[PDB]
């Protein structure tokens, strides 16, 4: 279908801004990527930082993951990203979604080899 890694970008990464324009922002991202089409996804965050930055994750602080799996890793240092959030109003497949634009550590899963992200587990 699509690879771990490859998901793992078509959903989570915006290198291509800085940092989330307006409100309306997630509202476009989420269609243009497709995480509306058989659902609203409730939860989903974009990172304003280049794709070799995001990797380099990879190989920083080790924690584990909300599932308890240990192949989580968290940023030294605080990343531009944007968390999406379905409004209580919101209903398939008229999704709506709330835009929050911050700087904060991102934690994500990875595997493989290369050894890339393939899971996005939090902001902190
Ligand atoms: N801060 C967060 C928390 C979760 N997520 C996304 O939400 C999905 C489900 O998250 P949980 O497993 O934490 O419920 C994850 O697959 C991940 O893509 C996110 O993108 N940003």
């Amino acid at each position: 279908k699509e690879t771990a890694a490859a998901k793992f970008e078509r959903q989570h990464m915006d290198s291509s801004t800085s940092a989330a324009s307006s409100s309306n922002y997630c509202n476009q991202m989420m269609k243009s990527r497709n995480l509306t089409k058989d659902r609203c996804k409730p939860v989903n965050t974009f990172v304003h930082e280049s794709l070799a930055d995001v990797q380099a994750v990879c190989s920083q602080k080790n924690v584990a993951c909300k599932n308890g799996q240990t192949n989580c890793y968290q940023s030294y240092s605080t990343m531009s990203i944007t968390d999406c959030r379905e409004t209580g109003s919101s209903k398939y497949p008229n999704c709506a979604y709330k835009t929050t634009q911050a700087n904060k550590h991102i934690i994500v899963a990875c595997e493989g080899n290369p050894y890339v992200p393939v899971h996005f587990d939090a902001s902190v």
